[PDB]
């Protein structure tokens, strides 16, 4: 179904989470097809987006546009607070989020949970220039469930939690108890940033996500969005919430983001787009503002 | 262009976005003409309502057109005081006209659409938006806007909106002479807003439009972008250019404005905050 039976080497991203639409990509090579204990895993060499990671038929990243997601999900929370030291990432992807967290020189510890070792192994083999992400000596990789890991975490441990999840299908990561777990694992005024889907496609799912966060997190609660051409509807959003404690202002950065530089310039994130990301269209704005 | 990758699905293929296509499941085909100018399809889509297509390229869908039509219209029109005379190049489905008509200081809306079939299709298959054409201030010309514009009285217009297709004879709308034509027909400090493609797919083309624009318009020259799921890459952008004359600040609207679904003063400003890869190139 996802691979065209009509004309060779077209992949089409079909889902009932985005009914009646597919982003089709010309595929040169499948580099990897694989079935873990959790999910179907495909990597292809696309004609125009470089390498593409697909889990359960859903595009997770392309080399060409991953920067828009990976820089926004990392820098929106981490540039909003001073001197973040301890960070938790839920979901490993290709390591590109870890690479973004590691630009922040105040960070000392990056704990990351990925349930599926196949996803880690696939990152290291097929996406090695971004999967160096995993090798930063600050990084502590747990192959295990992130929901359990967070129940089990010491209270008040983290400056920041980044929830780099797939779609709510994964469904527990969008619910009140998981958020209560996050609230408890954050230091007072610690921040969470989560994958919060498409304003065009899932207004109903997002209204509930913001209601749960408004209830659990007593600091700040904001919603941001970014252009990601190879996500469905060409955009995805983020919950930014702070726990009870010091003032947090997600709307502007505190901080802009070594002799030997390990990173290229930011490709997408900057201090102006940080603010712009919180200016929603009128159809979305009405709802999310309460 | 129909069932080219999936049976029952429209796929938007073009060497303007190599290696990719947006695919929409088609409930039914509503129209199929071949005017003296382009191949015209309207189809009823599964989930984006009615869809207009010219030469295999998506012009609009009922579900997301608000994001294009409200931004190409209100970014220019909310950046100046009491616009009275307005020229639109391109008719689409009358959506842009409907949005221009929200501005109560506007007296005259000249619009050029070379292809009459586009207009007839709009009124027939998109009637609730095609009302844009019916408003008493609208002066509809079935003719070449390039020609209409070179034939205009110098300094006549407060604003021109270029709601063009892709730079594919449409390519004239992207070149110095047409830009000189506009700079001329605008009053001093008058503004133009142009369809200016995707920062993800067309940085080269955009760079050339900006540079061209910066030679001609001696007021402000700015680029803005917006989410449109059914345009290639999911975003489209706009040149905003003011002619020599009173200062225009496109990032800070001077005024506020069947309700608006997308545009608002906050998104007005955010529309000029480009990603770092675009922001460097587009600035100097």
């Amino acid at each position: 179904s996802c691979m065209s039976s009509i004309i060779p080497g077209w992949f089409s991203e079909i889902s009932p989470m985005w009914p009646g639409e597919a982003h089709s990509l010309k595929v040169e090579k499948i580099l990897f097809q694989g079935k873990s204990d959790y999910q179907d895993v495909i990597v292809f060499q696309s004609a125009t987006y470089g390498k593409v990671l697909v889990l359960d038929g859903v595009i997770q990243l392309t080399e060409r546009d991953e920067c828009a997601y990976q820089e926004m999900i990392t820098h929106l929370p981490l540039c909003s607070i001073s001197n973040p030291k301890k960070v938790l990432v839920i979901g490993g992807g290709d390591g590109g989020v870890l690479r973004e967290v590691a630009r922040h020189s105040s960070v000392e510890q990056i704990d990351i949970c990925e349930i599926d070792k196949m996803v880690v192994d696939v990152a290291k083999q097929y996406f090695p220039n971004v999967a160096v992400g995993y090798e930063d000596p600050r990084v502590n990789l747990i192959i295990g469930d992130g929901v359990a890991f967070l129940k089990n975490a010491a209270e008040g441990t983290y400056d920041a939690v980044i929830v780099d999840s797939s779609d709510p299908i994964a469904k527990e990561l969008f619910e009140k108890p998981f958020f209560e777990s996050v609230n408890r694992a954050l230091r007072p005024g610690g921040v969470v940033c989560t994958q919060a889907e498409s304003l065009w496609l899932h207004m109903d799912i997002i209204e509930d996500i913001v209601s749960n966060c408004r209830d659990i997190f007593k600091g700040s609660v904001n919603y941001a969005w970014t252009s990601v051409p190879t996500y469905p509807s060409g955009v995805i959003g983020f919950m930014l919430c702070s726990s009870e404690g010091p003032q947090v202002d997600f709307k502007k950065p505190v901080s802009l983001i070594s002799s030997i530089k390990s990173h290229c310039p930011l490709k997408y994130y900057n201090a102006e787009i940080h603010s712009a990301a919180f200016c929603l269209p009128s159809f979305a704005k009405k709802v999310i503002d309460s």
